[PDB]
């Protein structure tokens, strides 16, 4: 139970980026895992932190996607010992509550912030933290803090995996790939033979047509602004391509046109009004369905004729995965090569480099980047 | 009542919204191919009739309104076979033409039938060939969601109606037209309210009290009644209503004390009101994981869903005519309401001559009546 120094990415407050610092992490005590960094990835999310007009705490080690090792487990711990090939994930299973029990959800009862999850799990079980930084205590962020060399989590955020888990690839299964993949398969349960439109095509909204696909779809229309992104979208299953920016329509017009009706099942991947309204408008009547993947704004406007008229709506969290037991499966898949992650990876990077990770990722040149150690 | 023939009878116009209702005497023109004319034997008003005569409101005028009724077979037309002078019949705005894509997935209760889907009330405002059966003081009225009942006898679609068992009480099995129907199949068609589960009402109404039915034979553990007029909780109760709540009489929103009643919230919620409100609510009150929320009623056009929630767990949907398929299901529930099933008697709280529809209307309006039996 050694005190260990190493690199992490710190964020003291909104408008001002991440800094490279050198944190003291403390061991893990019961219940809990030290973990060793491998390869992490930033996150759409991660970024929000640092948006003033977005809710957050500080100062906070982000980051929440990546893989790993056991570097050293707590007392009481008998599931994981140093060496286990590991993923943790903001979305726990503690197995100790009534949520985890039902098969209704992939919730939590360790949860507690349901309006801001993104301010939740800012501290260990005990309400303690384990960094530490130049006499500072330091925020952990969504229950993982994934941007430094060494991380503790609770044992309900993490789930060991195949041990030929190549950890550079399998990290997207922290969350990018898990979300927009599980949103496809259990949330909106696309169905064999069926027509879907995903709306943003980065790393979730990719995982979502890969979701698709697996789920047996038969049509698969992508829609983004940015053009750059559909050569990958057709590599991983796109039978359509569309450009609302090309178009002298509202997409959603487009869309109900090529599919005389719209489509059967809808996933919003990007979260804008824009594409809210347009994931909904572009299902079929009836049984259209649409599932919000992504949000960048808090509220969606429904008209209540569509409602009454067969459209359903729902939305995703986590993918609808059960973390602790699904992770090690999704990983046993990409082995099995049932898909892969390969092509998510665009751009790897020096840790130190964190913030070109950020650059890329905001100028879109981008859908996931390896950072490693 | 000669086939053939047209036919001079009263029935209710309204000549413009803010007006109320003027009976005159029509002309019904005789059925055409795929149509029947029915002698409407008892009908009621439901709030989406009166919803045409407010102003801020789209629709058309002149137009002889109520979709709501019961009645017999007047006389069919060219190439008609499954009815006949004599059948009990009871028509409906949702058609089942049974032969197009939308009849035959077992995924919705639409009919392509329907051609206006962004204002279903001003839609089949005319027969097939794009025409009216209803002449008065020379000039074309205005039909209402393919049934206009407001009228002794009414020209309808074949897709339109359903025959039921000849021995139907046509003065209480014409609920099924639409109120009892709607509220009774959202809950267990739309909303599929399953056995020991906890579900919240709102509108405490026709639907809203037959969406509470639903919810009890379902097998619902909890039924939460919620109205802002006391007055609607006995009979709420009396058909399985476990608790009742009024938003006038309570400090805090209604689903912050149904989320605390039920610790966390309901499973299952239907909004037979429709307000910004009842909406807003009915989504809150719902437990996050596995929520339900169902739109039965709707006297907004939007309602605003907070993105967290979605993501969160609960989800939303909403009902046309209950889901049930038009007609194969409505003959079923009048066999049901036979064999006790259920009781309609107790939605019926006024039975007034064709003549005093503008009083059922107010006694709508000012809430004082859940139905208001309509007979010529
Ligand atoms: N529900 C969950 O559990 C969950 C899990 C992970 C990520 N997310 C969220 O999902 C979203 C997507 O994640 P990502 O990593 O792929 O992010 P990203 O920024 O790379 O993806 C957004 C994509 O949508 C496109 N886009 C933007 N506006 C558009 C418009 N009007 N029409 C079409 N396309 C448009 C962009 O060009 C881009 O390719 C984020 O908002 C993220 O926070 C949610
Ligand atoms: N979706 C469909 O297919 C369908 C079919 C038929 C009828 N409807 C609609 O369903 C609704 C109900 O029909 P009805 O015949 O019972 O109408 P109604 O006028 O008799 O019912 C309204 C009821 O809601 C209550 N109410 C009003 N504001 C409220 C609030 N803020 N909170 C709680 N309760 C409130 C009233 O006090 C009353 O008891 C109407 O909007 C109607 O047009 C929908
Ligand atoms: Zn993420
Ligand atoms: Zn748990
Ligand atoms: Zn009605
Ligand atoms: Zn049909």
């Amino acid at each position: 139970g050694k005190v260990i120094k190493c690199k992490a990415a710190i964020a003291w407050k909104t408008g001002s980026p991440l800094c490279i610092e050198e944190i003291e992490v403390s061991p893990p005590k019961a219940c809990e895992v030290r973990i060793q960094v491998i390869a992490t990835c930033v996150c759409h999310t991660d970024i929000n932190a640092t948006d003033p007009k977005k809710k957050a705490l500080f100062p906070v080690v982000l980051g929440h996607e990546c893989a790993g090792i056991v570097e050293s487990v707590g007392p009481g711990v008998t599931n994981f010992k140093p060496g286990d090939k590991v993923i943790p994930f903001f979305a726990p299973q503690c197995k100790r509550c009534k949520l985890c029990l039902s098969p209704l959800t992939n919730l939590c009862g360790k949860l507690r912030n349901f309006k801001y999850p993104t301010i939740d799990q800012e501290l260990m079980e005990d309400r303690t933290s384990r960094f530490t930084c130049k006499g500072r205590s330091i925020y952990h962020f969504m229950g993982v803090s994934s941007f430094s060399q060494y991380t503790v989590v609770s044992e309900a955020n993490l789930a060991r995996v195949d041990d030929e888990a190549n950890l550079e690839r399998v990290c997207l299964i922290g969350c990018g790939f898990s979300s927009g993949y599980g949103a496809a398969i259990n949330t909106a349960k696309v169905t064999p033979g069926s027509t879907c439109a995903v709306f943003g095509l980065g790393c979730v909204g990719l995982s979502a047509i890969i979701g698709c696909k697996i789920a047996g779809a038969s049509r698969i229309i992508a829609i983004d602004i940015n053009g750059e992104k559909f050569p990958k979208a057709k590599a991983l299953g796109a039978t359509d391509c569309l450009n609302p920016r090309e178009l002298d329509k509202p997409v959603q017009d487009v869309i109900t046109e090529l599919t005389a009706g719209g489509v059967d099942y809808s996933l919003d991947c990007a979260g804008t009004a824009q594409t809210l309204k347009a994931a909904v408008d572009c299902t079929v009547l009836g049984w259209g369905s649409c599932t919000v993947v992504g949000a960048k704004v808090d509220e969606m406007t429904i008209p209540t004729v569509d409602v009454i008229l067969g459209r359903s709506i729902n939305g995703t969290f986590f993918g609808g995965w059960k973390s602790v037991d699904s992770v090690p499966n999704l990983v046993s898949d990409y082995k099995n090569k049932k898909f892969d992650l390969d092509l998510l990876v665009t751009h790897a990077l020096p840790f130190e480099s964190i913030n070109d990770a950020i650059d890329l990722m905001k100028e879109g040149k981008s859908i996931r980047t390896i950072l490693t150690f």
